[PDB]
């Protein structure tokens, strides 16, 4: 009961330029970047980071401006590689050990320490962190228990601490979160029920209320959200549609959540909040023919950009403009789906 994953991870460089990371046909992580912020078409082209990947990569900027990418290696350990100055000079790959059985996801703590979450060999959630802002060493791997059947998804909550969500072996959504307590720094796992058939994705509304999206057992998009910042949750509610990938979500320029997914015609579809109350738009097609979940990012000018694999395994993209969306164009490449779950 898994849905098609995204095939890249995107981030902005410190200067605003988007950069994407994916696994090529030779099983290496490759990357491609805007040569100046906000451009429609001026990209570097694809450059290899070498070696061998066995998961979807994940990138996050450090609090000093350096991008850092994470992937599972051929040994099933977590590996990482970083810019040595903002925008350039990759370190080469170094091991963070462990055995992971999901794709890794990255969080940044309010103090500037990166932290990675992944499923372990015992199907529990594990995590590992920088011990100082934007600097090694990293901690040992530590277990947060649970039984996971999806990638974890993480966001900062209204208390400024991480909250992590995953599907469990009852096919329901569960979460855990970090507190200020020394004795119980992380909560017990708590259920939000549901039957979900994709990876879940969490995001925060502009006012701090978390919201989670996932495909349901009827292949519609479903969602569940907090009734106030760091409060309890609604029931699961349907946004209808027929989604044939994991959903992706980002806040738009209007401060409203906007969800993207592949549809049953293999086009890219999207849907957005139209009020603060639970009002949403109609599902709306952006056309295209895609062979992955979408990945959504935002340019320095505030406009969204969506990436997805095309019919020939190249990376396609479509950009929001001041009044519309652009045409679909190709960034080339030959991407595989190396997702560690499926
Ligand atoms: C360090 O421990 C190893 O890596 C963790 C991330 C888990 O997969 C655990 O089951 C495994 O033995
Ligand atoms: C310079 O890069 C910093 O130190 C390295 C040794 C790694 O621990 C990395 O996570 C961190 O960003
Ligand atoms: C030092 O790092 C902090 O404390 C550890 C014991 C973990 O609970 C981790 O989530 C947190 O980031
Ligand atoms: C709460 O409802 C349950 O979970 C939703 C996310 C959907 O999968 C629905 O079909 C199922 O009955």
């Amino acid at each position: 009961w898994t849905a098609l994953s995204g095939v890249i991870s995107a981030a902005n460089n410190a200067d605003g330029r988007l950069e994407v990371f994916g696994v090529g046909t030779n099983n290496a992580v490759w990357h491609n970047w805007q040569t100046v912020p906000n451009t429609g078409s001026s990209w570097s082209g694809w450059h290899s980071l070498n070696e061998g990947a066995t998961s979807k990569p994940a990138v996050h900027i450090n609090s000093d401006g350096r991008l850092e990418v994470f992937v599972r290696g051929t040994d099933n350990a977590l590996w990482h590689n970083w810019q040595t100055v903002p925008g350039a000079g990759w370190s080469g790959w170094q091991s963070l050990g462990g055995q992971i059985t999901s794709n890794p996801v990255v969080y940044i703590n309010s103090d500037g320490r990166l932290e990675v979450f992944a499923r372990g060999a015992d199907n529990a959630l594990w995590h590992i962190w920088q011990t100082a802002p934007h600097a090694g060493p990293w901690s040992n791997w530590q277990s947060l228990n649970g039984v996971l059947t999806s990638d974890p998804t993480v966001y900062v909550n209204a208390s400024g601490r991480p909250e992590v969500f995953a599907r469990s072996n009852d096919y329901s959504l569960w979460y855990i979160k970090q507190t200020a307590s020394h004795t119980y720094p992380w909560t017990n796992w708590q259920s939000l029920s549901g039957v979900i058939t994709s990876n879940p994705v969490v995001i925060s509304n502009s006012d701090g209320r978390l919201e989670v999206f996932a495909r349901g057992s009827d292949n519609a998009l479903w969602h569940i959200w907090q009734v106030a910042p760091n409060a309890g949750w609604t029931n699961w509610r349907s946004l209808s549609g027929i989604i044939t990938s994991d959903p992706a979500v980002h806040i738009n320029a209007d401060g409203r959540l906007e969800v993207f997914a592949r549809g049953p015609d293999n086009a890219l579809w999207h849907i957005w909040q139209t009020a603060t109350s639970d009002a949403w738009s109609e599902w709306t097609s952006l056309s295209g023919v895609i062979t992955s979940a979408p990945t959504v990012a935002k340019n320095s000018d505030g406009w969204l950009e969506v990436f997805a694999r095309g019919a020939n395994n190249a990376l396609c993209h479509i950009q929001q403009t001041t009044s519309s969306w652009s045409t679909w164009t190709s960034l080339g490449g030959n991407l595989i789906d190396a997702s560690a779950i499926k």
